[PDB]
């Protein structure tokens, strides 16, 4: 099945007027349904629409590292149009130098996704994160603090665990691609290194097959060890089998929908 | 070789009167060598001994929800008799209801764990990081926030990665078992489900077999898609394969020592 897509973390940066500064910090206060902390002139912290966004200004540790001076952090997914407006309205428009710092790509997809994994042509750190049932429900490729990490994991698992509203599917896995810095720039065309897998072994149904294969596919004198007519079950099993290549499924959903999300970007920069 | 064993880390939960409560707070502020903040009558926090030794006391927190009203927090391992007597003498004998919560066994050991596997039979969260090279550096067996909680990780490169003074060995590789709450009373046999195992697969006259467990100490995804009681199966297999498990090292440094650490804490309570 064709993957779901959409934003699912947006981070907007901007720089702040003395007068709008001040204008905002005042405007807020006045709103008992937003919260604020941490005041002084220079710095203020604030969470909107029943806690969805937040948004920090700081312009003394702006500038201590030449930088823009306003975040706004908010799930995109999580906001009805009518908050989408607000925001826009009465924040993001007295930003001036405006642009993302950071957008997600999530991709949902109804299949159980435990063994896949991603790889650029670069080789990089991985981290799994197994239940006690043994099962994998998190992936972290990549490092957080880069211009490209990628999550994969259990969505019904995290979900259930969330507390959240149960499904209707048996399973569900999430593909984050966290776009941060430049690479926000090209998430309407980020596959040229990235692949996301499933081995060879991984596709067939029978533990013990797919152990034997493993090891036949790992240790060349396995070969040796085995029985004429079993060499011919697996030398069967070898050709029969690929491995499998979800990239293709997702360039196609991301060709697809490139235009309602473009425009839902659009929304925020005018 | 066996292991060297310590405990590597401290706290101590316990209540201070009205007038220790002062008589503390009093003797703290006239030393300049202490650090002392959130002061109230009812409040204080501190930092003593270079900063080896935090120390906070909350009467009013305390009287708000049952609990008792200081904690100590501290490495052993990082403080010198000298000063662990000055802080027994000048801050823990003034507690009462005094006990550990938090105590952590520290393994070290001069070979490379690397080439080990490490299970648990018991069924709990596994992480486990992955070097670029695919391979495992770090294993993680439960959750800290728990009463029972294991690190396995390469010693001697954090210790050059944190500028500490170079080592004569050639690997040096930890085993970290933090207890908190009701495990602390358990420390002395804290990791009986836990094995650190040097199997070779190839004496298993059996072919299935060694695949299965070849894959097993491979692919650690591949536990989860066992049965209950296939997993013990191989389990038992693993065991039965390895004539190194490290575990029995650790379990006889640590009756090797028992008395002495013993003494080492109830040092404390006195």
């Amino acid at each position: 099945p064709q993957p779901e897509l959409s934003f699912d973390a947006m981070t907007i940066v901007g720089n702040l007027n003395k007068t709008n500064a001040k204008k905002l910090s005042d405007f807020m206060s006045t709103e008992p349904q937003i919260r604020l902390w941490d005041i002084l002139q220079t710095k203020f912290k604030a969470k909107a629409l029943q806690e969805k966004v937040y948004i920090e200004y700081d312009k003394v540790k702006a500038d201590s590292w030449d930088r823009r001076n306003m975040r706004v952090e908010f799930n995109p997914n999580k906001l009805t149009h009518e908050e989408m407006l607000w925001l826009k309205q009465n924040i993001i428009d007295y930003m001036e130098d405006d642009g993302f710092t950071r957008l997600d790509l999530a991709f949902d997809f109804e299949d159980d996704l435990s063994d896949y994994y991603a790889m650029t042509d670069k080789a990089v750190k991985k981290t799994i994160f197994y239940g006690r049932n043994g099962k994998p429900e998190t992936k972290y490729f990549g490092v957080r603090d880069s211009d490209r990490f990628i999550r994969i994991y259990n969505k019904k698992q995290e979900r259930k665990d969330n507390a959240d509203v149960e499904v209707m599917s048996e399973h569900l896995w999430r593909v984050e691609i966290e776009l941060k810095r430049d690479m926000v720039d090209y998430w309407n065309d980020c596959f040229n290194d990235l692949h996301i897998l499933k081995p060879d072994w991984s596709s067939l149904e029978k533990v013990k097959d797919q152990a034997m294969i493993y090891m036949l596919i790992h240790e060349e004198s396995t070969w040796g060890k085995l029985e004429r007519r079993t060499k011919n079950k697996y030398r069967e099993m070898l050709k029969s089998i690929s491995e499998i290549d979800l990239t293709d499924l997702m360039k196609l959903t991301l060709k697809e929908n490139e235009k309602q999300l473009q425009k839902q970007i659009e929304f925020w920069q005018r």
